[PDB]
C-alpha cells in the first residue's frame, strides 16, 4: 500500500505543504478557511495554528517561510513558524499573488495571476520586477497560432511552476496555448500546443527543464517532450502523446517520483500509476477512494512524498510498497 492517510481536525481543502531546510522534518500545509497545520515528525502528526483566507502556497528556505492567499495576502517568518509577519502588497501589482518560491536570506520570488514576476531582496519591502513586457503585450506580437488566431486572452494564467534553475511555465486561463519564462529574458515565450483539444495542466519532470514538460488535455490526455527542450525556441514544442487509461476523467496532476517511476491523480477521486516512465499506465485500486477528490501531488526527493486533496484528504508516500 504505497499510499496511505494522514487524519486531520479539518474539512478544508489543502492547498500546500513545505518543509524547512533545516530541519528536514519539519513542515507547514496550507488550505482553505484559514487553514494552517504545523509538524515536526515529517507529515506523520499535525497540530493547527494561527498566525481568515484561502492559502495558496508556502515555501522554505533554510528556516525562512513565505505563505500567500487569497484575497491577496502575504506572510513570512524567519523562526520556522514561532512570529509571522504581515507583509502589504501594491495596487499596481497586476493580478493577485500566485506564487511564491523562498530564494535564500530575505530574498523570494513572486509570480501573479497577471504573469507578472517580482524579487524581493529585504524581506518582502521592496519588489523589483523581472519581466518588461506584459504577456498581452507579447501576446499582440505573435504569429505562431497562439490565442490570437483562435480565442480572445482572458488575461490571467494557471497551474505556474518553477524550475529547478529558475525557469518558469504557465499556461492560459483557457487552455489554448502554454506560456514559458527563464531567467533574463524580457517577457514570457508563447508555444502553441499539440492537440485537438485544450489543456489543463502542466509542468516540468521533477521540477528539471532539462528532463522536459508534461501536460494534460481536458478530458484525460497526457503527453511528455523529449529531454532539452529550449524554452525560448519558437519552434513549436512536440510531446509524445500517451495512452493514460484514465477513461474520460481528466487529469489533474503529475508527480515523479524518479526517472521511472509517476503518480497522476484523476477527476474520479482515482490514483493512477506508471513504473516505465510515463509510458504505460494503470490504475491504483487500493488508493483510489471515490468522492474525496484528489487536487496535487508533491514529493521531496523520491522518499518523501504527499497528497492534497478536498475535505481534508491528505495521504502520505510509502516507498516500502512500490
Amino acid at each position: 500500500a504505497a499510499w496511505k492517510q494522514v487524519p486531520l481536525p479539518t474539512e478544508s481543502v489543502l492547498f500546500d505543504i513545505d518543509f524547512s531546510q533545516k530541519d528536514p522534518n519539519h513542515g507547514w500545509l496550507v488550505g482553505t478557511r484559514g487553514l494552517v497545520l504545523e509538524t515536526r515528525d515529517g507529515g506523520e502528526t499535525w497540530e493547527p495554528r494561527a498566525f481568515n483566507y484561502r492559502f495558496s502556497n508556502v515555501s522554505f528556505s533554510g528556516d525562512e517561510a513565505w505563505v500567500i492567499g487569497k484575497p491577496p495576502v502575504m506572510l513570512r517568518s524567519t523562526d520556522g513558524g514561532k512570529n509571522w509577519s504581515r507583509i502589504l502588497l501594491s495596487p499596481k501589482l497586476p493580478g493577485e499573488p500566485l506564487l511564491v518560491t523562498a530564494l535564500g536570506p530575505n530574498c523570494a520570488e513572486m509570480v501573479t495571476s497577471s504573469g507578472a514576476i517580482y524579487v524581493t531582496e529585504n524581506g518582502g519591502i521592496n519588489w523589483k520586477a523581472l519581466v518588461r513586457e506584459t504577456i498581452d503585450a507579447t501576446l499582440n506580437r505573435t504569429i505562431s497560432s497562439g490565442i490570437t488566431g483562435a480565442s480572445y486572452f482572458t488575461g490571467s494564467i494557471v497551474s505556474v511552476s518553477r524550475d529547478v534553475h529558475g525557469n518558469y511555465i504557465a499556461i492560459p486561463s483557457r487552455g489554448n496555448f502554454f506560456l514559458t519564462w527563464v531567467p533574463g529574458s524580457d517577457f514570457w515565450t508563447p508555444h502553441a500546443r499539440s492537440t485537438s483539444r485544450r489543456i489543463s495542466a502542466i509542468g516540468f519532470i521533477q521540477n528539471d527543464a532539462t528532463k522536459g514538460i508534461w501536460e494534460t488535455i481536458r478530458g484525460g490526455g497526457l503527453g511528455f517532450t523529449k529531454p532539452n527542450v529550449n524554452l525560448n525556441s519558437t519552434e513549436t514544442i512536440a510531446f509524445d502523446m500517451v495512452d493514460s487509461k484514465t477513461g474520460g476523467y481528466g487529469i489533474l496532476d503529475v508527480a515523479f517520483q524518479d526517472d521511472r517511476h509517476v503518480w497522476a491523480a484523476v477527476g474520479g477521486g482515482s490514483m493512477y500509476r506508471s513504473d516505465d516512465g510515463g509510458k504505460t499506465w494503470r490504475r491504483d485500486p487500493l488508493v483510489s477512494k471515490v468522492g474525496a477528490n484528489l487536487y496535487k501531488i508533491k514529493f521531496f526527493g523520491s522518499q518523501r512524498g504527499f497528497v492534497l486533496g478536498a475535505d481534508g484528504v491528505l495521504l502520505k508516500f510509502h516507498p516500502e510498497n512500490v
